[PDB]
């Protein structure tokens, strides 16, 4: 049950009013379509002011993740990315896809990078097509990470061969984020 | 949970429909086709001249449902722009190609896939024959229209759709399924 | 799932009903038939002169639910237009063929299918006989009305419905199931 | 529990000693392999004496049936066919396949003929291949039935379009069997 | 069915007075809602205390840290009040409240244990998962050490298995500052 | 379908306006959280006026029950308890937890007391911990019942060993309630 | 399964006259049995022909290759006789019989296609499985070319999808030598 | 149905055991290991000098069950030949490599596969650590023995077993898992 | 499918299933999870072998993940009761009650092959119902553990308190480690 805040907003709709979008679950097409539409709407409201993408996600669909990636790059406003809780797989990809100098993580947040997961069954030719497709998809993802992080493509491939868990501070020095957002007031 | 925007209160997809943006964001069944057909007809009645924008993030689905969307696009006066974000596969890519000439787009990292239609039949040989003839006719009809829409020959469409054929956004433009790859201008 | 329209706030399908368009967009069960019957009666009461438009994207379903729609169409004063978009199969195509003469339409890539009715029976020989005779009378009743609506003879309908018979929008017109293929004029 | 008779035999193996093979179930590969083995065994014991194929079966696999059919035709001994209870689909095809003048049914035995059953899922090209395969298989069945019964291929195709039940007498005059084996007073 | 007051649902009414309800197993949905609420209450009033009700058996560690980090990031003191139970990540969040303002009511139950997880597949994948959960445990223990005043190794021994504590025992442990006494009538 | 009464209220929210809280189901964390919130709301609405806790419950979670218990004792207003239908296990504990002199049952209401239920699976040391935990919980429940009823702990222990059903009148003489509320 | 009279079950009686029955889907259990039978028949008599009955929809590739290698290893000629059907690895094994001694009965069905498989998990795991089944296909197609006389590129085209053949069509393709007429 | 052979009525696998052939033709579990251990012990007692022949067509399975077989092979006096027919995967290929040196074979089209051991663990971080340390020790143990049996270095074994690694019979020979590919006589 | 072995005699052919042939030479196979069926069979086998010869050694083969404690104690007590020495040999694995029974073999005749795995841990159980029912089950399994630990201490030479710490969680041991622990006497080398 999502609480209401007083016009009357559900808490997530209230956050959208101050240009905060919530990527808070597994990335499927429904989540992507919603985050795309929110990005488009916020552009139309104001092309100058920053948008804030909250990321607490284990990842999910690559294609759905790319719907969000492209929409972030297409629109005029800077899209800040803030990892809170965890950003894994396509979650961590989108965290690195934020506007330069405005990608953050909170101190105890967990960033994880790995290679894409998929499947194929049937004839040897069908297996070959699926294998060729997912290998092209991985290289596409590794290319963009290399550009976004400033690590070489070969380093990205080695480090994503298996699940690679990084602390907030480790994700900064890797180049996935720009800053560990510390508690100033405390 | 779909967020709400206030600018009167709209759910996000209804706010997009106010600016003539329809969302084809899931598998194509009869329910999705009927919702889209109704949105198309409604937007015509509001304004028969202004452009409609059909967002496509879909893996295809039912062929007859897809054709309900196709025929309703062609019937109405407004240009329906097609925009592949995320992925457009099978009947999704067909409906991408059915967009108004000069206004079929795909974002850079969007995935396009074409293949032949999928079906099934069980029972007596006479029933298998009838179902086999039906799905072959259905493929000829799809290949006919894809040839007319892309500029490729029917024989090339049939070879290239014999098994799953993945295409980048740029490869989709070279093939004639889209007109432009919508680059990040800003 | 369903988008809202502000033109008072309507869900999209309700906005279409305001312009006398009814959506038969699913498998025909009793819930669907009751809704459509209630819509037909409402539109009559608003205006007995103006046309009603029955959008048909349906694979068929319950025969009796189909006849609930059929009888309510024939009972009311207004002409009810039928427009096949996507597909109209089994009782879907029967209802497509039940539209007011000269106002049964299909868009060019719509699919039409006709067959005999489907049913079942399990138990004693006497119960199987009763169920068999019932479904046979139902088929004759369906074929008699299809003959009258299309102009084809009862024996031609019985051969052409013996198995699944797929027809294009154009083939549906020349069979007599529709009157006109609604071609795109602006293109 | 199959009873034993006395050298001790289970009852079916006792029947096999007198050259009687029991086709008493759905025709799958295991049943076909056993009957094929039995036919080859009985040939080796005596290439001349008749073999008696009891048929109480609803049919089953077409390829498994043709394993039985071809093995019947290949071997030297005449293979009598006896429909008791029922012979349906490939069961009735095998009933018709017996040695000429030696295909029998008992008076209340049921004979049914229909077209083959199958299935296909996936791409339109895969569906096309399965359709063409099963249609060829039906033509193959109807051609052999035509030769065996004396009826035309076109009549067999009309009479097998839907389930078609026949009495013993009706199956005789159709040409599926030669005689109705009546009980003596 | 949640009751309404005049029109707020009861939980939304509590949120109007800066009370947030952590009353279920901690998953990502619950974490995102609480994070959103914490950020909203900061924006309304950056000075005034927030009150975090905890009746939770724990759940996801990463979801718990989403809540933990947001509490530490915002300016307002976040009071924590254990009512019913605070277990696992629940008790971690109870200890994470503003110093001097972590409470439990007299019959509330506080439980602490080590995190739970899983791994299946190759030895190398099991190794990676094992090193990951051990690092997560050390991170949890380091922060609990800081919050309670107890040593990291005392936390490790005391969380090796389920360790149930009364409200009073939790206070002397350093998980809470006070056992909340009844209001003055 | 819960009926509405007319400002429009669903029937339970209407009862909440007049300081009546419904504990009408199994006690889990959700029920407890709702009731806790209602008790805190009614305190803020008026610190003086009585609150009425309707109890028709088979019990449930002990920790969820203690969330309701502690919140009752915390707040300023007297909380009346009224058992209608049944109060079993933690249900009867909460019945007994009402303000002194204002714990009621209607004449055919069923009151049942028993010991807590739980479980454990795994290693002997895990079983021991789970066993020690549930025994301390029983000692905690029995100590508070002793105080609330006037019965000795050892009498509570014997009487809760197995399921012990009590009539409304029997509940009064035991000390779980103060009065059987007769027809007016 | 009936008995004949010492007492034999019918399949064991056929093994006494050097006949092996491949009458089911090819899994490891069927392959271990047939390999053991082949070895036993070699030891009894290294010169006399062995007769492999084939009524099989195919099955595991590796299990099929257990039977294939053992046929090629032993001294006796193994005749292959397709009765009912020989599909996929069943047809591969049919083509593997001694040269001039591969048969099918008139109405027997022979089918050839490419091997089936599957893979799930990481892209690197999918790549390995893809490369493995592609190698397995080249190996199967290579041997069929040698056994039939057809080119590797013709075998790859004809096995791209399910391809059904009559007994007569199997002869002129080179999968068998003779149609055994009654 | 396993066929019977008469000379004394043996089932076909028992007939093979008479001539000192043991069949490892399935997934390795405790039952299979116990049976193979017992056969090895029995064959030793019959004749401590003559070779034993271990047929391997197996996808592998339990590591401890596999080591039951490994140790019993090494314990007994007779040489235990190994012959891969069809496939030897994981612990299957380990046991293939464990045959008497100079007497480890594969037929030309036999698939040999080497990877790292598989396992799992659910529960507390401490319980996950114990299960992780156990399987890592087990992999080191397997890799050390493979090194001694093949002549390859431990670090090369480590890299080549990190993922599923399929080898042909010939590739298994040059890797050192087998000594000979048993080619057929011409034609 | 358990293979059968046929040996020629002067008066025909004698057929044994392989495990029954091992029993002829006083070898008993503990090759599975220890349930009551496994225990009863092993108990009966021990009793039979005693009656055949009260002086000759019996050989207990152990490849077992453990199982029922009471079933294990059926085997344990029967071993101790009979006169013949019962050698124990771990091949593959001996875990939990498996390793306990390994440790229970005749002093000096407990073995393991070099790559055999030996694991010790505390007993497993469960309880559901009333607090008092939980108490009884808890007290019962705790007494069972004390009983297991006390006998292991006598058999290994390790103190009760070290056994308790070493069995608190799953403790995997190599064959050599099991020797030095006192669970076995010798690693039987090739
Ligand atoms: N180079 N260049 N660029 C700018 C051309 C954008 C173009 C277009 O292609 N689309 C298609 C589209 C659909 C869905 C999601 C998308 C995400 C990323 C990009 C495109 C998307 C919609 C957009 N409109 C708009 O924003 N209207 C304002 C209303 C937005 C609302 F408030 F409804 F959200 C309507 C007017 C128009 O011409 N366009
Ligand atoms: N170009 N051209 N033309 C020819 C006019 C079309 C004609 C008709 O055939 N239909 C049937 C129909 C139903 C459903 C979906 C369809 C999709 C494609 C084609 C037809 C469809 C409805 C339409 N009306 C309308 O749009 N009224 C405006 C309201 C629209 C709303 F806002 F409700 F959506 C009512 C008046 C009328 O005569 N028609
Ligand atoms: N002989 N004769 N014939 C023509 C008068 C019809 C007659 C009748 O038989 N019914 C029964 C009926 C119920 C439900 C669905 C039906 C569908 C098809 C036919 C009948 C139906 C109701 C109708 N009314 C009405 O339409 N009122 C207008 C309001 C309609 C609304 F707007 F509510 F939908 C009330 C007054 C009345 O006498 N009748
Ligand atoms: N006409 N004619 N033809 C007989 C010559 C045929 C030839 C052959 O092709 N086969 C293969 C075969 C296998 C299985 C089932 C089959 C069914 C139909 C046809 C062939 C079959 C076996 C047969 N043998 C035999 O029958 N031996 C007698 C013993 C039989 C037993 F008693 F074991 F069953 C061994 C000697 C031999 O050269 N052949
Ligand atoms: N001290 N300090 N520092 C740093 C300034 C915070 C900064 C920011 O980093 N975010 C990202 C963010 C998103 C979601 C959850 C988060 C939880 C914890 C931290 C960050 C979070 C959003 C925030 N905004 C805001 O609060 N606007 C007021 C409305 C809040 C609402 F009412 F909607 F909740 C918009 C303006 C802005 O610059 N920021
Ligand atoms: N004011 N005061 N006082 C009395 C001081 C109590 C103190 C506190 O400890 N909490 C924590 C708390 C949370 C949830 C359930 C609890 C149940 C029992 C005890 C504590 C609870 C919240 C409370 N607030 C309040 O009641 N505000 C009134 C509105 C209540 C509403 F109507 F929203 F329910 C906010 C102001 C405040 O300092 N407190
Ligand atoms: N030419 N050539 N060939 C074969 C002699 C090779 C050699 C060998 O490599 N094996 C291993 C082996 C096991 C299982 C299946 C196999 C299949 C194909 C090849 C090998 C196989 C066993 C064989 N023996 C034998 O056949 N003894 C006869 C009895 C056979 C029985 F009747 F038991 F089956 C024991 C004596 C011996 O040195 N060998
Ligand atoms: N030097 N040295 N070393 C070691 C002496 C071996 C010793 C022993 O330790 N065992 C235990 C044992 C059980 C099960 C499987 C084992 C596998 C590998 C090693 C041991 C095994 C049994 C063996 N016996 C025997 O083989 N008898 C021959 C008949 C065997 C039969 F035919 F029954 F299988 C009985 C006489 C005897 O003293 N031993
Ligand atoms: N030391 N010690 N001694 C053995 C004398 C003990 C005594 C007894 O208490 N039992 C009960 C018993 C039952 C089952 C399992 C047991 C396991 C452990 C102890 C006892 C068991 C049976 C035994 N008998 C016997 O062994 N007869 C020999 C035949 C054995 C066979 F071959 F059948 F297995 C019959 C004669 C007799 O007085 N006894």
């Amino acid at each position: 049950l999502i609480p209401t805040v007083i016009r009357a907003y559900d808490i997530y709709s209230r956050l959208l009013k101050d240009r905060i979008i919530m990527l808070g679950s597994q990335i499927d097409d429904n989540v992507a379509n919603s985050i795309v539409s929110q990005l488009l709407f916020l552009q139309a409201q104001d092309s100058e002011k920053d948008i804030y993408l909250y990321i607490n996600s284990p990842g999910g669909s690559v294609t759905a993740g790319f719907a969000i990636y492209d929409t972030i790059q297409h629109i005029k406003p800077d899209v800040q990315t803030i990892c809170i809780g965890m950003a894994a797989s396509m979650g961590s990809f989108l965290l690195a896809a934020g506007a330069k100098g405005k990608r953050f993580a909170l101190p105890n947040a967990e960033v994880m990078i790995h290679q894409p997961l998929g499947g194929a069954q049937g004839q040897a030719t069908e297996i070959e097509i699926a294998a060729n497709h997912i290998l092209k998809t991985r290289e596409k993802l590794n290319r963009i990470l290399s550009e976004r992080t400033g690590q070489s493509i070969e380093k990205i491939q080695k480090d994503t061969d298996r699940d690679n868990f990084l602390t907030a501070e480790e994700a900064k020095e890797y180049g996935l984020i720009d800053e560990v957002m510390v508690p100033e007031t405390k």
